[PDB]
């Protein structure tokens, strides 16, 4: 009865929106075990773009968070179908191409984000404490 | 066998330094109930200084703690003998006066605290990229 779900990021600087984010992949059915994938240093930097905080910093603090089950850091950058074989995933939970070959499959469940619950966010409220 | 353990605090901006804190007042004992209080808006601003997130705003991110199996929002300020029967408190975990009345009876429980992590810290961090 039990669904292996994976879900990937970068994590960096962990806020609401990402735990809403992990809650909702977590609960995509009544019995789940939740894999996160924590992207490396180098593969962010090199895709993304910056990344404020190190792979072991990002990674120790997804463990605290009620909704995670095992983690996987680092994770490879793209999913693979071997991948998911080897650990055995079920689904791949991702907001929304690169995820269409998940899509035939079945095996992409998507997660929505929830705007504003951003730390640089709020800098900005901190610093309207003295607009000029 | 159950042991119930009281924190309270202001959860301003929650970083990996209450994350430890709260995991090691969940593991004072093999089996706890660990109640988090999280302080009001007017009495943190009034006691303390300023907070940058609502009640509502830290209140919703305890709820994704592993750690965290009850919330009390807002709690009271300052911890009375009443507070601890009424919620059939054991001990109270605190970083470590206000508290020698706990001591005295023995349900003071210190925990640490652990410099570094602090989201501050790393708006400093993402400033060195632009160092003069």
């Amino acid at each position: 009865k039990n669904v292996v779900i994976y879900a990937d990021g970068v994590y960096d600087m962990l806020h609401l929106g990402h735990m809403k984010q992990l809650e909702q992949a977590k609960k995509l059915f009544e019995n789940t075990t939740l894999i996160v994938g924590v992207t490396s240093d180098n593969e962010t930097k090199l895709f993304k773009g910056q990344v404020v905080q190190t792979l072991e910093e990002r990674t120790e603090t997804l463990k605290h968070i009620r909704w995670v089950d095992e983690i996987i850091s680092p994770c490879p950058w793209v999913v693979t179908p071997e991948f998911l074989e080897k650990y055995k995933i079920d689904y791949v939970a991702h907001d929304d191409d690169i995820y269409a070959w998940l899509k035939r499959a079945g095996k992409f469940k998507a997660t929505q984000r929830t705007e504003g619950v951003s730390t640089t966010d709020l800098i900005v409220r901190i610093l309207k404490n003295y607009e000029d």
